[PDB]
């Protein structure tokens, strides 16, 4: 399971601009294929007022790449934030500085995700990123170059 | 490029049985799909009398898990074997202790094991194989628990 969360976590300063530098999963078919179902390309994060996640990212869906957007609703631990469906699915903020990345699981089993401002490498992310995973029971690691990241799916 | 071989390499010992643990991939294609084309499970390593290197795996080939059978012609450097395709491919061996541990790549780009000797994950030799993999632009990695690495293309 996961146990880092960004301590004094402020949701509101998570808002705009994200690319999806690198991601991890605790089983190889949850990000094998470019549909595969956690593999999923943030775009923007957008707190709303109530303190609730509006996410917009990009999904590879039936030979095409879908915007989507979707909502994770606030707890009492600011740092976590529950999606609706047939599975309880958990966002857990692991780490950020808001001007450079941030480190996010989804939970049930596993997907991590290492966000970034720009679309560039950061080894320091990506260093931070590698740290929190080595808690976590990982099976596949993928990361993107910049000419990917300035492409709707990371094609 | 590849910069690290396994000095005084002795071919003849890295015969018989490994596992390929994990695997990783300068590009996402390489690795992504079941079918994708580097994503080939060694069985066995038989070094010829004249220091070639037979090669046994598995591959899976159309909606099915296919006997591979591939010879590496071996070189001047005894760390480096040239495979026979459309493109001068080579296999470098970068680090083995011969009793637990293969690390090698395969280079035209570039796709890397950790293979082992028993279905057990060795935290030892994926600790080097990470260590290799830092010197190299990889932008996949995969690994296998205890339970898929006893099944036929490790599903």
């Amino acid at each position: 399971s996961v146990t880092q969360t960004m301590k004094g976590l402020d949701i509101q300063k998570v808002a705009g601009t994200w690319y999806s530098l690198a991601m991890a999963a605790s089983d190889i078919s949850l990000l094998d294929a470019q549909s595969a179902p956690l593999r999923v390309y943030v775009e923007e994060l957008k707190p709303t007022p109530e303190g609730d996640l509006e996410i917009l990212l990009q999904k590879w869906e039936n030979g095409e790449c879908a915007q989507k957007k979707i909502i994770a609703e606030k707890t009492k631990i600011p740092a976590v934030f529950k999606i609706d469906a047939l599975n309880e699915n958990k966002v857990l903020v692991l780490d950020t500085d808001y001007k450079k990345y941030l480190l996010f699981c989804m939970e049930n089993s596993l997907a991590c995700q290492c966000l970034v401002r720009t679309p560039e490498v950061d080894d320091e992310a990506l260093e931070k990123f590698d740290k929190a995973l080595k808690a976590l029971p990982m099976h596949i690691r993928l990361s993107f170059n910049p000419t990917q990241l300035e492409e709707q799916c990371h094609i």
